């Protein structure tokens, strides 16, 4: 029967689950690597030893060890992103949704969760693959990978903690999908990877990494790209942070070997409790243990790779949300509140600017301030609030993605760019936060098709629209229906740089996404910081 | 009779001249200093030795030696600013218009012509004082002063070419008005000095200079202020330029004495023909021989004087025109033409930016470019043209004047600020040049009251309006009529920074004149240049 499947690594048994009046198969918690436990903590992943007997794939796996967000307890807006399973270093598992009856050889989509490389789970309600597998006839996979120090502690030159092992976890899952997804009705030649925030950066990083390029066909990046200022560190800075982690836990620092031994003997929670102390600056939108520019996973610097065309050349679909910064301001900048309009005083604006651009010298902070201050109205608290939102959004997400899309399009085989600006009717966050980082994911996964979630009819329509864009792009490399009366989503080209609004209104075409501010962030400010 | 007047220096005979259906007395060409000729070239002025007999004051005097503008020969737009008398080093004379019958003790206004401190004449048609003396019952004086190297060659430390002698020429005329204007029906206690461009900067410089403050009551500055980037140089830079002038003329440079002797033996025209070669940069809105920050005429730096309140505290009225830059672009920047719309290419925009901010390093040029480029539309030739106009206008006139007005208002006794934006119906320059530097002067002097000049009725109305503002301010320190139904021109205050439009439409009140761009020019760019 469908629910019993054999794989090169063992037999797997899944469950028939309901979805929207019908049913499909789910294979939850399939292992793709050895448990990275004990002396394998921080090591590259090794492949899952094949198993005798049937592997029960009926329930979601454990989540990886991570910092848990408790700033707003008992509030669904935050807790929807927390782990909803027990946390464990034994966490390298993947989930597969397969339509019923099983397809012969159909399109595969692999989801890479975000969470700043320090958090995330494949098991979140919002990542439930069944609505997408069902409505669009695709084999939907969600993988997992180690986060925080467990996935990204980087002592470049050591073999026991080399960095990027979290990215290697993702590759090994991609490898396992590669060798085994046929058995589930999946076409290994038509794998689309997609992911949001750190998951979107991860996708770009597999586009760049030679060791990953053969494992998928095309890619979707949502509010994330590999060159984001928070998504990687130098080898030197990763070493600095790893040593500082040990220093925080009273470790022998005389040598990599002693440092790593100490860190391997600490309980997971003792590492998590000091994770944030290794950051060089007071900041927002900065995370301690992230990918490292090592010379192996990334042969050279990201910019040099992007300039020379040293990356997988294929089709990409990608975009951003309208209010990317507001989440991080609420959590980390003075004057913001979940319980008020968060009018920001001039004094708090200045504090926010420094937290948002922590690497900038004072001349750089003045440049940011002048670029974003309305000097006809410098005490308007709402303009200051919105200005910080744009600063955080532009610097951390939108302008790096625009730099990636312009560099990629010179060599790629087709680009589609969106600007998601629909605020869900049922959003639990306050209105000033707008179209929040992460809140397009629920439309991509079909959650508005469920009536118990009380979205509006227009919102269900937009979800079906988005899902059909995403799925058609995965199958054909083009999100547009082949010969439709519906408005086409135009290719983004070097010359005209078109993109679409994704919202409930009829699709509109625009050009040069926030081009003025991204010249500031991508050309001028870096030039000013290199000189001063 | 009126036309015969005695003065502490000699007797003076004037002419009865017609003006608008009536008549007034004119006293043209009264000398206030010894001819600064021969060995007195470059020396401070000495007062005019009193004379026996009647001085014929019937005709305009000679004009000072100056560079003559011949870039558009036989074109009234340019030739209206050229000397209209014979040029001579014997040029320190003043003119007086006195109403008929002679007033007992009425308000005096003294005009200081502009021309970049390298040109100008009291005798230009457009400076004809009769329409203002007549229509507003004031004793109108126009003075003169040495320009170019003759007025501003600066070898700080020498007594034979110390710098600022052109400004000393102006003071001595102010002194002569001070001791002698009673005899013409003038109240020496109620002298308003006023002036445009370099004349406006000159006014501010007498406001600042201790040796000048007692010689007038209040002041009007038109499109000029003492801190303009072109209106002064350091002692070191003035010395550099003086030596380079000698170098251009093959002089002994071993010593100030030898250098000055050589320069004193050259014909005026040999100095004029190399005047522009001493500029350190290819540039526009930069002039070779200007006031020097010497420690005597100016006790300390202008900024330190402005910060500490070390200046004459009284009432000031001042303002700018809408399109200050276009004159200098037409003459000196690539792509501009008197015979076309002057759409400016990206390549020519970049050249223009460097000519306009010649002291800026490359990072500074990028900052200017980014501040003034519309990156949604960077190839729009009209936007580039208008952007250069704003760059030249903001950097050279408007933002320095806004810095002066904000600094002055902290200590002064009342400020009135205008924004002149009427384009005369009969302007001979092309339309893209807009409201040109210098073209409010004809309204201040009443030229639209003459019907042979074919201004419109509204333009005559605006001229009478402006003349009554200027004259009432000179008499009372306030341009508003004491108890009128007419809209008041509000005081400019530190807190609300109000100003008015001066045009044919009903007066409008605005606040914070070009505040966004002047933060760039007055705070950020100087900070960037000091760091890099
Ligand atoms: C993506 O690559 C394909 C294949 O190289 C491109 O298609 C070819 O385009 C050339 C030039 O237009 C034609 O001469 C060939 O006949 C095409 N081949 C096929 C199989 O279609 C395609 O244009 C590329 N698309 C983008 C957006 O770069
Ligand atoms: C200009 O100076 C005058 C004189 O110092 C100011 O007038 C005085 O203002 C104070 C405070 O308002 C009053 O107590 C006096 O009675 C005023 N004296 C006279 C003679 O009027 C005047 O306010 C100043 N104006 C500005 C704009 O600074
Ligand atoms: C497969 O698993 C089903 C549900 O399993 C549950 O999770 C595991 C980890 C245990 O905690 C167990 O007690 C739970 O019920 C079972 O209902 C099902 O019978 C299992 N299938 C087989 C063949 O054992
Ligand atoms: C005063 O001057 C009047 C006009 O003078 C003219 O200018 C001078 C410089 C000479 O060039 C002269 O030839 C011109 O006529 C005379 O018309 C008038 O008579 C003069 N008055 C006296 C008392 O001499
Ligand atoms: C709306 O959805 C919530 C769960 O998100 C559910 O509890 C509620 O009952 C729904 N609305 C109504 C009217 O029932
Ligand atoms: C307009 O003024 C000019 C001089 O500026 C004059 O020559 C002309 O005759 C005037 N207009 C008419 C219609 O005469
Ligand atoms: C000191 C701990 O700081 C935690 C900062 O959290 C950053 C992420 O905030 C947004 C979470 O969805
Ligand atoms: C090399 C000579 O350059 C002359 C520049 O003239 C600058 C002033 O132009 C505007 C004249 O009204
Ligand atoms: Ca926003
Ligand atoms: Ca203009
Ligand atoms: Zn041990
Ligand atoms: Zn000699």
């Amino acid at each position: 029967s469908e629910l019993l499947v054999n794989t090169k690594s063992g037999k797997v048994m899944g469950t028939r689950v309901p979805v929207l009046s019908s049913h499909i198969s789910a294979f939850l918690g399939i292992p793709f690597a050895e448990p990275p436990v004990g002396n394998m903590r921080f090591r590259r992943p090794e492949p899952k030893k094949p198993w005798s007997g049937v592997w029960n794939a009926s329930t979601y796996p454990n989540n990886c060890q991570q910092y848990v967000d408790e700033q707003f307890p008992g509030f669904s807006g935050s807790e929807m992103w927390n782990p909803n399973r027990e946390m464990s270093e034994d966490c390298l598992y993947l989930n597969i949704w397969v339509p019923s009856p099983r397809p012969k050889s159909t399109t595969v989509m692999v989801w890479i969760y975000g969470g700043g490389f320090y958090s995330g789970s494949s098991t979140l309600d919002v990542y439930n693959g069944k609505y997408l597998a069902y409505t669009e006839e695709v084999v939907l996979v969600s993988l997992s990978y180690r986060v925080g120090a467990f996935g990204f502690l980087a002592l470049h030159g050591s073999q026991e903690a080399p960095g990027n092992v979290g990215l290697l976890d993702q590759r090994m899952a991609l490898q396992w999908v590669h060798d085994n997804i046929q058995f589930f009705g999946g076409d290994p030649k038509t794998v689309t990877i997609f992911g949001e925030s750190a998951g979107g950066a991860s996708v770009g990083m597999h586009i760049l990494s030679p060791g990953s390029r053969d494992l998928f066909r095309r890619a979707i990046l949502q509010s994330g790209s590999p060159n984001c200022p928070w998504a990687s560190v130098s080898v030197a800075e990763g070493r600095r942070r790893a040593v500082e982690l040990g220093r925080n836990l009273n470790c022998n620092l005389n040598s990599d070997e002693e440092l790593i031994h100490c860190l391997r003997e600490k309980k997971p929670q003792e590492l998590i409790d000091v994770e944030w102390n290794v950051l060089p600056f007071d900041s927002i939108f900065r995370f301690s243990f992230v990918p490292v520019i090592d010379g192996e996973f990334f042969p050279t610097s990201l910019e040099s790779m992007l300039n020379s065309g040293n990356f997988k050349k294929t089709q990409i679909l990608l975009g951003v949300n309208k209010d990317e910064g507001s989440f991080f301001l609420l959590y980390g900048a003075p004057g913001f509140s979940k319980d008020s309009e968060s009018k920001i005083s001039r004094e708090d604006f200045m504090s926010g600017v420094k937290l948002s651009v922590p690497h900038a010298n004072d001349l750089g902070l003045d440049a940011v301030t002048l670029q974003y201050t309305d000097w006809m109205d410098d005490n308007n608290g709402i303009k200051n609030r919105d200005g910080l939102d744009d600063i955080v959004g532009d610097h951390n997400v939108i302008c790096p993605l625009m730099h990636f899309v312009n560099k990629y399009t010179k060599f790629g085989n087709g680009t589609y760019l969106y600007f998601f600006n629909h605020r869900a009717s049922n959003l639990v966050w306050p209105e000033w936060m707008g179209v929040i980082h992460g809140y397009e994911i629920e439309f991509v996964f079909g959650l508005p098709l469920v009536k118990e979630l009380n979205y509006t009819a227009e919102e269900e329509a937009l979800s079906r629209r988005i899902m059909h864009y995403w799925a058609t792009f995965a199958k054909t490399g083009n999100p547009n229906e082949p010969h439709s009366q519906e408005s086409k989503w135009p290719l983004f080209t070097t010359k005209e740089q078109k993109f679409i609004d994704l919202n409930t209104e009829p699709m509109k075409v625009h050009q040069r996404l926030r081009v003025q501010m991204c010249v500031f962030w991508n050309q001028f400010l870096p030039k000013l910081l290199n000189a001063t």
